[PDB]
């Protein structure tokens, strides 16, 4: 029970997070890094919401978009 | 300048100017949201605007197709 806020891009796409004192991030450029890191922070049980390119569903694998599509917890935030 | 502005019911968008920000359009209403997209939309200094993600299907398919572009500003919705 924690509501860690992650997120989960490029390092283009990080870095404006971290010198903003998140250090909870997932940084990631092949199409297989990014499904793995959504799987990853989806088995962990501290994340509470995560912030993500909208461009990133899409290379989502259908068990995964529903998976996240439920999303109880953590809530996915998509930056359009 | 690319404020941040933030669309949503008052429980919504208390934690957010509890944090700062203060670039708030409280809505309700159906009605109350659309046009605070399209005010938004018509401003000049809003690079972000967060938002739930349960907001676009409430938006006429012009204006759905309008954040088409996202040029400036960007849309975050909140799942």
């Amino acid at each position: 029970h924690s509501h860690m806020l992650a997120v989960v891009g490029d390092p283009d796409f990080t870095i404006g997070f971290m010198l903003a004192g998140i250090s909870d991030i997932y940084e990631v450029t092949s199409d297989e890094e990014i499904v793995k890191a959504v799987e990853d922070v989806l088995k962990r049980d501290d994340v509470g919401v995560v912030i993500m390119k909208q461009e990133y569903l899409k290379k989502l694998p259908p068990v995964l978009r529903r998976e996240i599509d439920e999303k109880v917890e953590p809530t996915f935030v998509s930056v359009g």
